[PDB]
């Protein structure tokens, strides 16, 4: 599984502080399946620590755009835009996540 | 950093179908810091992960007693509430960190 090892790589080099490496090895892992949510927010939340937060954001978006009623990154987007000084923007997709939720719960 | 070692020993375990395995290293690396928030939502997803559902809610539950005011850690649980079957309970974790968004963007 090349994901698998590219973002297993990713992760050691971020963990040891070569995180512009991690990156280069996620933006890989993302080409290898474009669609791929998990690597898709992997790499958004790299970029975000990083100090990328534009493209983290366009990125975790993207991850949304790709499965819009998915509460998981759903609620990563609203995390990353709070956390980014965007809590405006951020609260209209936690309330989208608690909307599917209640919806969840009506069934 | 033993906890970031056993996290990745972990990790690797569990890609590979070992779990049973991951979770005893995560557990350990709980025990060198039971009050590490990230340590504690990673073994929950795992557990999660490996129909330990009980467990999971209450490890991330721990995790929020320990800073109830953070809106990953409630959003969270609540996605792991609303996956394992409790989305009534979970759409209270959420609202909270709506409202905790909502004062973010007040100030």
């Amino acid at each position: 599984n090349s994901i698998k090892t590219l973002s297993n790589l990713a992760n050691l080099l971020a963990q040891e502080g070569k995180a512009e490496e991690a990156i280069k090895y996620m933006r890989k892992a993302v080409s290898l399946d474009p669609n791929n949510i998990k690597t898709l927010s992997n790499l958004a939340n790299l970029l975000a620590q990083e100090g990328k937060a534009e493209e983290a954001i366009k990125y975790m978006r993207k991850a949304v755009s790709l499965d819009p009623n998915n509460i998981k990154t759903l609620s990563n987007l609203a995390v990353l835009l709070a956390q980014e000084g965007k809590a405006e923007e951020a609260i209209k997709y936690m309330r989208k996540a608690v909307s599917l939720i209640d919806k969840a719960a009506k069934g």
